[PDB]
């Protein structure tokens, strides 16, 4: 049978680098003037505590949830030649931004053309994936609220990218880049220089 999901799994070193950057962002954003004004638009605050649910091991960037072939389009994805050829191969993922919402905290991944070939295109695509290019959903989950599932992180990103498509000015300056307030508890850090993490494409089993 198929794996739980296919994706890029960061090396232990790359995972640690991205994770430590994630927590620093939560600490910074939480201490920031701009954030403390819109708390009512966020909570009815230590964000590291708020996003208590975090990946226990190495971080990953999912491509296709298969659920052992229970998910729609799972078989059609795994039978691809590019998926078989890329299985076990090493890749580099570009991290363009770190973001936060009342539900999730994650990192936006900007996929290369090669890596975009490993991105699925099934019949079911959520509303927020409308006028945006494929792979825009690509991300690494850094944390979630207590009653939120990791899958939500992708939806949060697509919702965020829809906002920026309309454009915005930054409300602050973090050491790694400019901070943008997108309203309704959403925040994005546009990194001055994009982070590169090393990862391996493969399948995860429960």
């Amino acid at each position: 049978f198929l794996p739980l999901y296919f994706g890029w799994f960061l090396t232990k070193k790359s995972s640690e680098t991205l994770r430590k950057a994630g927590q620093v962002f939560l600490e910074e954003l939480g201490n920031h003037k701009a954030f403390k004004k819109e708390l009512r638009h966020f909570i009815s605050l230590e964000l590291v505590s708020y996003f208590g649910k975090r990946p226990p091991g190495v971080l990953h960037c999912t491509t296709k949830l298969c659920d052992y072939g229970k998910a729609a389009g799972a078989e059609e994805y795994a039978q691809q030649e590019v998926v078989k050829r890329s299985y076990g191969k090493a890749f580099k993922l570009s991290i363009s931004a770190l973001f936060v919402t009342p539900k999730t905290a994650g990192a936006q991944v900007v996929l290369t053309d090669q890596e975009l070939q490993l991105w699925p295109s099934d019949l079911d695509k959520p509303s927020a994936s409308e006028g945006l290019p494929p792979g825009s959903r690509a991300h690494v989950t850094l944390g979630c609220a207590a009653d939120v599932q990791p899958v939500q992180t992708g939806l949060d990103l697509l919702d965020i990218l829809q906002q920026v498509k309309g454009g915005g000015e930054a409300v602050g300056e973090l050491p790694r880049g400019k901070l943008y307030s997108l309203g309704k508890g959403r925040w994005m850090l546009s990194l001055t220089k994009k982070m590169e993490v090393k990862a391996i494409f493969t399948g995860y089993y429960g």
